[PDB]
């Protein structure tokens, strides 16, 4: 299997500056042991896209700095997003 | 045998900020020579969990900087914890 250690979320298209009012990210993944739980609430790390410094700053949900002891696998994922007071799921696999 | 040189105590779950009013830790282990005694009273070293810097700050009872001359083995352990004025044993193997 191949594990997930992050998410390059929303690469910048022509008309998208939607990563400003959106601040917080919560993942509900399936870990190696006791999968579906509150993995935690963290923020974006807007570094790059595809690891290339010659690229605009896109969002990155850091799937490492969360409340886990094992690793995350490729079965399922739930991606809750937190602005001021919605909890809208922007992405779901 | 495999020796113990520390304790990653209380990895951060969803609802746990119980590592603030809790300050001091005393171990009563079984060393290689003259085991059961007051090994000492020390504090937490809240660095990481599982040695990963992409992880929240969890407690760590340092089982090296204590009053010993030998090493600690995997027979028995007693873990006294000190807040202001309890002495409640939070963990016991």
């Amino acid at each position: 299997n191949t594990y997930i250690n992050g998410m390059y979320f929303a690469p910048t298209q022509t008309n998208k500056e939607a990563l400003d009012y959106i601040q917080k990210y919560r993942v509900e993944a399936t870990l190696q042991y006791s999968g579906f739980k509150d993995i935690g609430t963290k923020d974006k790390e807007m570094r790059n896209y595809l690891g290339d410094p010659n690229q605009p700053k896109t969002n990155y949900v850091n799937l490492r700095s969360y409340f886990t002891g094992g690793e995350n696998i490729m079965t399922y994922k739930k991606l809750r997003i937190y602005a001021i007071t919605p909890d809208d799921r922007e992405l779901l696999v």
